[PDB]
């Protein structure tokens, strides 16, 4: 037990007490691999990452386009985990987020100090966030090569560095709302994504379609579990990961979301541009400031890792400092600044939840168009 | 059209020295290869306003090529692109490989233009000719009659992916390579007229840069009035926007400068017009109304009608664009001075390619030449 002060999710705290081993015990699953690779014709390469090479293909049966994620070698339990998470998310008959909202089943952390973080706004309607999770269609393993592969639905994506600069204010609102729906759903299912970033969000702009992909670092949330902090990707890592506060939760994803948002709105990519793991924290504290950083360390009685003792003292950078004529069409309103400010907080408990964020004034033009 | 006339500061008389067989592209007969069988087209590598571009292979040599399939345009435009490409590749002794002759370089001898001569200049031979894309063939399928240009292949990555990865020294390197290319084509009496990132192919692993897309390029002729509907919006110089038609090679240095400002200050594009009209607005919002008006007066330019809803703007100092996201590129006096001397309303005031190459900012690159 690394952590000194313990922490629990503010919301969806007890999903994996409600659900049992058959849902979350991925280690003790048996993967029924399809031997028949002849069902799929692999065509061009569509991307790559730390854990795979990804190709677009065709299911010969139906001629439907698919993608095939050819998995690099990793521990077998990591493959079981990705598959179990994907199947849990796609196979849920009645997604919790489509049911009527129950405040008292939602805000489940009843510590007096955590309840002061409940926002006076919240998105309290059913929504289709489950439809923004990528669908896993098949799991294949060549009998010769023995390469495991995941077959997904295909999304017609453009690199974020090409697409995002083209997006209007309203379009950013739209897509980031879609992403929040996806996160509200997976969190409602007791799952943390743990790698929210642009390359893990596929957008087919002509079909106004968004899919949250790459569930290979996702985990099930268990109360007071200490997780590995070497997850997510550098620029999107929350302060909890960097200071080795292991008892984190779904709120990690909201920091990552917030960093994506700040980059889009302020047109600084990435927003927190660490040149190393150590420097990632420096880049964050250079904005949010040493004062609130210290208060956060004190709140959780965090022993700061050794590497961070060469950090200088930094005064907070007000968000308005990042506004300029190149981005004022996106950044020049009080709503977006308040939204970003309420996502990017050292203390993971202080951060907006996905539902709270969805209820924020900035998304009003999007919510107005729902009905 | 123009009231005050203007001539290039340098390389002014190239196309008086060279004759019709060099610059008269209208009166060329293009010998199209009709076979097509020589080339196997593979995947698409890009597109533009004038083409769809595919990579492929020359079957005999197995060499990788690109094939630029030309969209319909006036036949003289195709003759022009080809003539410029062949002029540039076929020059036996590129002028820029010869010893520098100051007297043959600074050819505009007006007293007021001579004060723009910089106290620094790159005065050495260089290999800028090797940074021009090589045209290998010209083919036309007899069935579709689609004209196409076959080039060398460059293994390029989108600038929006690549440029953010580049170090200060690497930007210095590549932008020096680009200046060599422009010095060469200018020395050959050719204006590129569409300098922008999508027209600059970079194979970063091979530290290789090629200036491509010569389809809007033209031959420079003294006091010729050119179409101003050239280049691409974000890179258009003020001369194009105010319809000052008697422009020259210095147009390319504005475009170069806008590319550089975007890389250095990490604002892409640097001058982000939402329309032709607004493009000028975005420029004047930086450089300021005062110098804009002095420029109009210098050339007695009748400002086009569309620009009379412009407000009054005070110049934005360059240091205003420096921030913690870009200070590793922008935080020295050299780069600020270089940018300042490229992005000038008055085309005559701008650094030439050779002057830019001699600038203090490129010192670390020049130090590594010998
Ligand atoms: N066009 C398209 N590209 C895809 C699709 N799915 C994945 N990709 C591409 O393949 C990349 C890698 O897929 P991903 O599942 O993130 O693999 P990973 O190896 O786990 N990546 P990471 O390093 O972030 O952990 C994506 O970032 C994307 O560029 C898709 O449906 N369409
Ligand atoms: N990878 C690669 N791509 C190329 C190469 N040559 C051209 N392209 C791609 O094809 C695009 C179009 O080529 P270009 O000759 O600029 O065509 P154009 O129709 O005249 N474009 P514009 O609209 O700028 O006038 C380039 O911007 C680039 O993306 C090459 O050698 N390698
Ligand atoms: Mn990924
Ligand atoms: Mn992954
Ligand atoms: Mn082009
Ligand atoms: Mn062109």
């Amino acid at each position: 037990m690394k952590c000194r002060v313990w922490s629990e999710a503010r919301v969806y705290t007890n999903i994996n007490k409600q659900r049992t081993e058959e849902y979350w015990d991925y280690e003790n699953t048996v993967i029924d691999w399809s031997t028949n690779t002849k069902d799929y014709e692999i065509e061009n390469k569509v991307g790559r990452g730390k854990y795979s090479e990804v190709f677009q293909g065709v299911k010969l049966d139906s001629k439907v386009k698919i993608v095939i994620k050819m998995l690099k070698p990793v521990k077998k339990k990591k493959i079981k985990r990705e598959i179990k998470i994907l199947t849990d998310l796609s196979n849920e008959k009645v997604p919790p987020t489509t049911l009527p909202f129950q405040k008292d089943q939602y805000y489940t952390n009843q510590k007096e100090d955590v309840l002061k973080f409940i926002r006076p706004y919240i998105f309290d309607q059913p929504h289709n966030g489950h439809a923004n999770i990528i669908h896993l269609f098949d799991i294949i393993k060549d009998p010769i090569s023995k390469t495991p592969a995941l077959v997904f639905e295909y999304v017609d994506n453009v690199d974020f560095r090409i697409l995002y600069p083209k997006l209007t204010d309203l379009e950013i609102r739209f897509y980031m709302f879609e992403l929040l729906k996806a996160l509200d759903y997976c969190h409602s299912m007791g799952i943390m994504h743990r790698d929210v970033k642009p390359h893990n969000v596929m957008i087919d702009h002509k079909n106004k379609k968004l899919r949250l992909i790459d569930w290979g670092l996702a985990e099930f949330y268990h109360v007071n579990m200490e997780y590995n902090v070497r997850v997510a990707s550098r620029f999107f890592k929350g302060p909890e990961l960097l200071v080795d506060y292991r008892m984190y939760d779904y709120s990690l994803d909201l920091w990552s979301f917030g960093t994506m948002l700040a980059s889009m709105i302020f047109k600084r990519e990435p927003f927190f541009h660490g040149t190393s793991n150590t420097d990632q924290l420096v880049k964050i504290v250079k904005v949010l400031g040493t004062s609130d950083f210290e208060k956060y360390l004190l709140k959780y009685e965090i022993t700061l890792p050794r590497e961070f003792y060469d950090m200088d003292q930094y005064i907070r950078k007000p968000w308005h400092r990042f506004i300029n004529d190149g981005n004022k069409h996106l950044s020049g309103n009080d709503e977006i600044i308040d939204l970003i400010d309420n996502l990017l907080r050292y203390d993971h408990q202080e951060r907006l939840t996905a539902k709270e964020a969805m209820g924020h004034p900035w998304f009003a033009p999007i919510r107005e168009q729902i009905e």
